[PDB]
This record gives structure tokens, C-alpha cells and sequence, in this order.
């Protein structure tokens, strides 16, 4: 019962608001944490602790096969349902996403040390680019 | 290159309130996910992908020897100093925390299948319930 080892997902939180308060912090990082799941990744080894505690909102997470269509229901972010296809151009992959949204999809490719991925609704483009770890 | 295994950590997000805003995602969500940074762990074997998108805000990790006093600098918090010792209180791990704030630290032990932590800080009390993953 003194091994405290493995990783722990925060299911309740009480009175995180006053002990933000009570630390003097700046109101916005408050209210952002305020309603963000802790994530607590504890490595111990006897008496040497090693312990990370992450914040987060929402983790997004899908399965798919290129080229086999798949109904995606879209939870945490719109709450859709979407025939979601992805194929490869190229090197370039692509995915179009039919549904009540038209120009619904994403492209992701890799060059070089990074990963771009350009998601695509409506007359919205929104371009990221994700560094290797 | 087609293979894009790895986690991937992002560095720029540009357009990002578009994407959300033309998916009618609701208000108070837009502003608190368009200053998080996220996180892309991909699983491919050929043509099967398990892709997994995170979001954190921000992250604290803390190294220490039980019984061992060292000074803990408290960034992205509150950015204090604070002579922290980590000793247990039968199966509860108890750290004090000297610096300005008065009754400053933290309890947590594990009962069942469930951690406990409980931060102090003046004479505010935080009840925190993790589950085991």
C-alpha cells in the first residue's frame, strides 16, 4: 500500500478553485483548470519518486483502415455522425468526412522532421504543424 | 514518406477558431481549446493507423527523495520557492512545503483501488479522487 506505481486519471476534484485562490494565481489559468481532467503518472522506487501530473481537456482518438469507409462519430467535438474515407495521394494522406457539413476532411503529410495537418470545414482551413519527440 | 509513426507535439495552431467556430462547436470551448497545445501519438502498420490526439495546458513534474529536503521552484504556478520534505505518515505520503504561504502541502496515499490527494494551502482544503488506468 506504499507503492504508489502506475498511472491515475482524476475522476472527482473539490475545491480546486479555493486552493488556487489561496496560491494567488493569475484568475484566466484558474478558470482554465478549473474544468481540465489531471493526468498523475507516478514512478517509484522505494523511496526515489518520480511523478508527472499533466492537464488536460479532451483526448480525440480513431481507428481506420485506408480505403475502408467508416462511420465516424465524431464525440467531444461536434457530436456527428460522418462517412469517413481516407486514402493515400501521394505521400499525402487524405480524408473526407460526408456528412451535414460540406468540405468536411483533413490532409496530413510528413516532410522532412515535421508533421503537417491541414483540417478542412466549410470555407475554414486550419493548418498545424507537429514536431517530432 | 508514408510512415508516420511516433509522437508528435504541436508547434504552431493558426486558424484554429475558424475550424471550430464553422463546425458551431459552442463559445466557451473555442476559447479555452485554442490555447492548448496538442499532442499526436500515431500507431501505423502499413495502411492501419491508431492515431490518438491530446490536448494539455500545461504540465509539472517533481523529482524527490523520501525524507530528503530540497527546494522546489514552483514554475508555471505560482513560481515560489519552497523547502519541500517528503516523508510517510504510516501509508501516507506527507510533504511540507516552508516558504511564505502558511500551512502549504500535500497528503495522498492509496485505499482500495483509488489514489488520494489532498492539497493544503491556508485554510483551503482540495479532495482529490484518482482512478487506476
Amino acid at each position: 500500500t506504499r507503492d504508489q506505481n502506475g498511472t491515475w486519471e482524476m475522476e472527482s476534484n473539490e475545491n480546486f478553485e479555493g486552493y488556487m485562490k489561496a496560491l494567488d494565481i493569475d484568475f484566466a489559468t484558474r478558470k482554465i483548470a478549473v474544468r481540465l481532467t489531471q493526468t498523475k503518472v507516478i514512478d517509484q522506487d522505494g523511496d526515489n519518486f518520480k511523478t508527472k501530473t499533466t492537464s488536460t481537456f479532451r483526448n480525440y482518438d480513431v481507428d481506420f483502415t485506408v480505403g475502408v469507409e467508416f462511420d465516424e462519430y465524431t464525440k467531444s467535438l461536434d457530436n456527428r455522425h460522418v462517412k469517413a474515407l481516407v486514402t493515400w495521394e501521394g505521400d499525402v494522406l487524405v480524408c473526407v468526412q460526408k456528412g451535414e457539413k460540406e468540405n468536411r476532411g483533413w490532409k496530413q503529410w510528413i516532410e522532412g522532421d515535421k508533421l503537417y495537418l491541414e483540417l478542412t470545414c466549410g470555407d475554414q482551413v486550419c493548418r498545424q504543424v507537429f514536431k517530432k519527440k
